[PDB]
């Protein structure tokens, strides 16, 4: 069982003072990306107010039972389908530590934490 | 229960190129910092070798059954005695969800990530 918590907070990484224009939150857009793409068995979405990593959105994050705990951040809507399947190869792996080489390139670079499972 | 676990490879947010090379990393110091003070009740102190936090060195993660996950990072061995503080009120707290201004400025301004109880 994997949960894929999505926050719907998330201001994307440009600098607030000198981007353009608001419109949605970009963890909003990728939070309904998210939800508009096949959800993959064992996988559920969770959108959340705020995973505290603010600084790098977009945010999401994947936990189960007895596995691993990540966070990644500065994603961007356009990755729901690459974080769909990884949250895929999550649910596969064992204790949820998938072979390095077989990440998508965003959880080998853009990983912001990892906890051991509880 | 409350699991504070702390990496004990991580180095410091300077600059290698142009820093110097001390002694031990300071994710070691922090470890041995945090086991030489007095533990509060129901925490316990847990090593291990890379939170996936590296570029926020020194790098802690707070989890227990029930509560939230958190990981707080550019943390430095002399602030093992207020991380272990912010641990007891984390383990005190429903849910692990400290009052915000009664947590230490280190939780305020240095957390990372959180994730929702699993
Ligand atoms: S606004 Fe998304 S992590 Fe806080
Ligand atoms: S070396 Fe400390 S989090 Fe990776």
């Amino acid at each position: 069982a994997t949960t894929l918590h999505v926050c719907t907070t998330c201001r994307g990484t440009a600098a607030a003072p000198l981007a353009e224009e608001a419109g949605p939150r970009p963890g909003e857009l990728l939070a309904h990306a998210l939800s508009a793409l096949p959800v993959p068995e064992g996988v559920t979405v969770v959108p959340v107010e705020c995973l505290s990593a603010c600084t790098q959105g977009c945010a999401v994050a994947l936990s189960g039972p007895g596995k691993w705990s990540y966070v990644y951040g500065r994603l961007d809507p356009r990755d729901a389908d690459t974080i769909l399947t990884g949250a895929a190869q999550f649910e596969a792996a064992e204790k949820g530590l998938i072979p390095w080489r077989e990440r998508p390139e965003i959880f080998r670079k853009q990983c912001l934490a990892r906890i051991p499972p509880q």
